């Protein structure tokens, strides 16, 4: 759990050009005596977190920057400073996508957006709607072929078709109305639902995954795929003659994909952060460093200026670039993992009938606002029990369940600090709770308290009345301002641990119906 000094370890995606990074690799080893070593991990973005929080993990990681926010917040990525010659080298709006907090967290490396790729031996016009595809596969069906295959299991390749009539993640009003989530409008319902149905009526199957779909549009057995830029590469390899092109409408309104920015950050724990910015800034992030990354699998429109240049005359670009402007950066706030995850499994729960659209979208919305909903809850029970005074302010977006849990926490909640006072009194003296930075360091205790046992709404309320306990000696000590951080932690550790159990519940609906 201590990542070496005097090399460089590097994380990326297994649909990347991980070849070609590694031979910038030998480029920088050259120079410098320093190894490189390239890996592509399962599931690198879930394992990141993890091994970094004990001090471990790669110097570098690469994803998609929706990722990044929560990886920041949780202090697992070193500050970015880059001198004013290098930030002038990379588009203004792809140093945006980093940005944490006013603080610069990762390097910009590409734009990637999905697109609408196609046979053209098969489909010489390809369709400009989604509601044409049923009888666009009627007629290839005849053929022995089928109009359509792509990714199933991941959501990100489903989001356009689910954002186009109205579906959206956070709501972007001044800034992102976290409480304001929209997977279960009617928009999101009205994609979700053609989706579905195209399964229903065969022109789909709902186990297809990456692989099956581009081995199918690889081979000429489908006319049609979704995929972006790093898929390029294979289907050159398959000899198919492909186009790129905008996606497919769906109620007469564009698709719109959510754009991601390949994006590399440095592992706050390497003890190499110098050797990581000079490879990042001076190797790769040059025309000769993109280029050779690009030539192993294409990158989109790449974040250096000069290079892109080059790149944006390529048409599958444009393409790239026209469904990008259709579609929305994403967030890179902490909460994306929630909705992705809340999202994956609604997806893959509708499309195999597991659930209802409507049954599975509900719990995707239930999921999505679970963090926030919590710390509402939490933040202003410990305030007003610090304080003697309740806040004031507008509770917003689903501002009912939000009243009526906080009604429901205050009765509940009361009985219970009195009743277990001495208990509280003693777990109060040996945490000794002085400061911010003691209040940073209590997760693993109530993590541990809160572990094992069973799960049930009373354990939930002893969690958020020992954070009053807590809070009530914050403001007589003079640390008010300790209380927010100390809210923000209990709504951590309960959203975490509980996430499956909250869900289930129908969320803070469920704990006011409980306690009725
Ligand atoms: C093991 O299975 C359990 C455990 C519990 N309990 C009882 C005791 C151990 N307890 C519990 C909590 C809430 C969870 C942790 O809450 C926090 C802890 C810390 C460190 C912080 Cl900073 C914050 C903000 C919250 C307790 C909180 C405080 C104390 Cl002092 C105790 C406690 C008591 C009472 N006696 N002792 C010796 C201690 C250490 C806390 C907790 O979760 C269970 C259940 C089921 C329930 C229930 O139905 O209500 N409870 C309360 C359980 O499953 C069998
Ligand atoms: O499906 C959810 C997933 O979407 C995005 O991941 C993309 C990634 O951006 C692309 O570069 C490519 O690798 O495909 C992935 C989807 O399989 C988000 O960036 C990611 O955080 C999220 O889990």
């Amino acid at each position: 759990a201590k990542i070496e000094e005097g090399k460089l370890v590097i994380w990326i995606n297994g649909d990347k050009g991980y070849n070609g990074l590694a031979e910038v690799g030998k480029k920088f080893e050259k120079d410098t005596g320093i190894k490189v070593t390239v890996e592509h991990p399962d599931k690198l973005e879930e394992k990141f977190p993890q091994v970094a929080a004990t001090g471990d993990g790669p110097d570098i990681i690469f994803w998609a920057h929706d990722r990044f926010g929560g990886y920041a917040q949780s202090g697992l990525l070193a500050e970015i400073t880059p001198d004013k010659a290098f930030q002038d080298k990379l588009y203004p709006f792809t140093w945006d996508a980093v940005r944490y907090n006013g603080k610069l967290i990762a390097y910009p490396i590409a734009v990637e957006a999905l697109s609408l790729i196609y046979n053209k031996d098969l489909l010489p016009n390809p369709p400009k709607t989604w509601e044409e595809i049923p009888a666009l596969d009627k007629e290839l069906k005849a053929k022995g072929k089928s109009a359509l295959m792509f990714n199933l299991q991941e959501p990100y390749f489903t989001w356009p078709l689910i954002a186009a009539d109205g579906g959206y993640a956070f709501k972007y009003e001044n800034k992102y109305d976290i409480k304001d989530v929209g997977v279960d409008n009617a928009g999101a319902k009205a994609g979700l639902t053609f989706l579905v149905d195209l399964i229903k009526n065969k022109h789909m199957n709902a186990d297809t995954d990456y692989s099956i779909a581009e081995a199918a549009f690889n081979k000429g057995e489908t006319a049609m795929t979704i995929n972006g830029p790093w898929a390029w590469s294979n289907i050159d390899t398959s000899k198919v003659n492909y186009g790129v092109t905008v996606l497919p409408t769906f109620k007469g309104q564009p698709s719109k994909p959510f754009v991601g920015v390949l994006s590399a950050g440095i592992n706050a724990a390497s003890p190499n952060k110098e050797l990581a910015k000079e490879f990042l800034e001076n190797y790769l992030l040059t025309d000769e460093g993109l280029e050779a990354v690009n030539k192993d699998k294409p990158l989109g429109a790449v974040a250096l200026k000069s290079y892109e240049e080059e790149l944006a005359k390529d048409p599958r670009i444009a393409a790239t670039m026209e469904n990008a402007q259709k579609g929305e950066i994403m967030p890179n706030i902490p909460q994306m993992s929630a909705f992705w995850y809340a999202v994956r499994t609604a997806v893959i729960n509708a499309a195999s009938g597991r659930q209802t659209v409507d049954e599975a979208l509900k719990d995707a919305q239930t999921g999505s606002e679970l963090y926030r909903q919590s710390l509402e809850i939490i933040s202003r029970y410990l305030r007003e029990q610090a304080t003697g005074a309740a806040d004031t302010a507008p509770m917003g977006a689903s501002g009912a369940t939000s009243r009526k849990a906080l009604e429901t926490l205050r009765r509940v909640g009361d009985g219970v600090q009195r009743n277990h006072e001495t208990a509280f009194q003693g777990m109060l003296r040996k945490l000794d709770i002085k400061n911010e930075d003691d209040v940073k360091s209590l997760s693993r205790v109530m993590i541990h308290v809160f572990s094992d046992g069973v799960t049930n709404w009373g354990r939930i309320v002893t969690l958020i009345s020992f954070g009053a306990f807590v809070a009530k000696h914050l403001k007589t000590i003079n640390q008010e301002s300790c209380i927010e951080p100390l809210a923000e932690s209990i709504t951590d550790v309960l959203v975490r641990t509980k996430r499956d159990w909250l869900v289930k519940q129908r969320g803070w609906d469920g704990f006011v119906e409980f306690f009725h």
